[PDB]
This record gives C-alpha cells, structure tokens and sequence, in this order.
C-alpha cells in the first residue's frame, strides 16, 4: 500500500476533499503516479476527483456503507477486500488516493508514505489525519520551486520501519 496526498504547511488538505490550491504541477504527479498503478479513492473522494475513470489505469471507490455506488472505479466495501486485491495484482502497486478517512483505515498497514508539501497557505474545512513521522523514516525527497512561493511545493517519501 502507499499513501498519494497533498497537504499546505499548516496541515490541511483542503475543503470538502477537493484540493483547494490550483497547483497543475502538484496536480500532474499525482495524475503521473496513479499511472499504470492500482489506486483507492474514497466515496468523498469520487466526488472530489476532476474527471473519472483513469485511462490504462486501475481506479477503486471505497466506502463505509454499501449502499453507496461508483462509476470507473470497482468498489470495495470491505477494508480486508482492499489488502486482498492488491494482493491479487503483485506487479501494481496500491495507493490511497484518499480521503483521510480512507487513508486511516489502511494508514497502520502502509509501507509508503507520499506527502506533497506547499510553501505556501490555504484554508479550509478538511484537514489531515494525524500521522506518526516518528514511526516512519524518510527515504529520499525532492524539491521544486515554482514562480510563487505558494505554488512551490516539495515531495517526500517516507517507509514504514519495524
Ligand atoms: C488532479 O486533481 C486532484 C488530484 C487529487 C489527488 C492528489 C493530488 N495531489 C497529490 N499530491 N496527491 C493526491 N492524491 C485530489 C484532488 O482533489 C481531492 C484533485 O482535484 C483538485
């Protein structure tokens, strides 16, 4: 499992799930990872998205009631039937494409974590899962810096140790 997500300095991901900043270079690595990769969405998230389904991509909608349906995503209401089927497709990987509701759920069992970091700040009423850096140890990371300080943002990535 890996953890795909966006956040500001302050710690919010922004409102109502959709990403409040407009960042098409933030925007175009998350496009670029999901890309010949299994990934999970959340209910909120289905609706959060731009535009779906993914083309020679595997996109899954996950939600805690089964009364909720997605279209262009398969969706799995069982959070072990999610394990299940990554584990099936051993050649792609999955990510969590959110929400932090979903990402709580697989966030325990989760060997890598992807964090979008901007210099910049926004407001608004969603804000991030807690998360324990401790437990986890940063591998490599890489920074790029866009016109305004706002819009320049880094990428991190941290593996699970035990
Ligand atoms: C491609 O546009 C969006 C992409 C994403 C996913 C996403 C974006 N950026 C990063 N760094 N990680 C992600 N998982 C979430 C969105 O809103 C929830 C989007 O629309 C604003």
């Amino acid at each position: 499992t890996a953890f795909l997500w966006a956040q500001d300095r302050d710690g919010l991901i922004g409102k109502d799930g959709h990403l409040p900043w407009h960042l098409p270079d933030d925007l175009h690595y998350f496009r670029a990872q999901t890309v010949g990769k299994i990934m999970v969405v959340g209910r909120r998230t289905y609706e959060s998205f731009p535009k779906r389904p993914l083309p020679e991509r595997t996109n899954v909608v996950l939600t805690h009631q089964e009364d909720y349906q997605a279209q262009g995503a398969v969706v799995v209401h069982d959070v072990a039937a999610v394990f299940a089927y990554a584990k099936q497709h051993p050649d792609q990987e999955l990510v969590i494409a959110g929400g932090a509701q979903i990402f709580t759920a697989f966030k325990d069992d989760v060997d890598t974590l992807l964090v979008t970091r901007l210099a910049g700040s926004f407001e608004g009423d969603t804000k991030m899962i807690p998360l324990n850096w401790d437990d986890f140890t940063k591998v490599s990371s890489r920074t790029v810096e866009d016109t305004n300080p706002a819009l320049t943002h880094t990428y991190e990535v941290w593996q699970k140790k035990a």
